[PDB]
């Protein structure tokens, strides 16, 4: 009869709800799972994580979220997920703290009210979803940030395509909280379509 809080790297469902938390700094972030599709987090000189609900089942949905973001450095809210064969990271950042993510810039797709900067990267021996691993990371970045909406993931799919960058079969897929040497809160709301 309590919200569960998580601090140690896991997946798991929780009131209906898939989801992920990840980081290398244990004890400096924990995520608060609430009732239906909303959670919270709270960060303190973190390391990396990332963290929040969503659906192991990752595709084409129309994510609809309202959060409040209150980062103190460099973090990021993003829609993030997974694919295999390619194994694959996304992300669609929709606000950051002190730090806006670039890489290989391939473009831009427009979509939902805003305007996506494309960027491709790949990651370097890293945790994945298959072990320790190099792989890309597909980016699109929202070109001035937003703490609420819809993303309509298959128009961003669409335009990776296009732009050469292929996903691979589908994994997880959330609303993450993501967060790099710094500290913050944050508390997101989600539903899809």
């Amino acid at each position: 009869h309590m919200d569960t809080t998580i601090t140690q790297n896991q997946t798991g469902y929780d009131n209906g709800y898939f989801y992920s938390f990840w980081t290398d700094a244990p004890g400096t972030v924990s995520m608060t799972l609430h009732s239906g599709g909303s959670y919270s987090t709270s960060w303190r000189n973190t390391g990396h994580f990332k963290a929040g609900k969503g659906w192991s089942t990752g595709g084409r949905r129309t994510v609809t979220y309202n959060a409040s973001f209150n980062p103190s450095g460099d973090a990021y809210l993003t829609l993030y997920g997974w694919t295999r064969n390619p194994l694959v990271s996304y992300l669609i950042v929709e606000s950051w703290g002190t730090y806006r993510p670039t890489g290989t810039y391939k473009g831009t797709v427009t979509t939902d009210g805003g305007t996506y900067d494309i960027y491709e990267t790949w990651r370097y021996n890293a945790p994945s979803i298959e072990g320790t691993r190099t792989f890309q990371i597909f980016w699109s970045v929202r070109q001035q940030k937003r703490t609420s909406g819809t993303i309509t993931i298959g128009n961003h799919f669409d335009a990776w395509a296009r732009a050469g960058m292929n996903l691979g079969s589908h994994d997880y897929q959330i609303m993450a909280t993501k967060g790099w040497q710094s500290s913050g809160s944050s508390t997101v709301s989600i539903s899809e379509g």
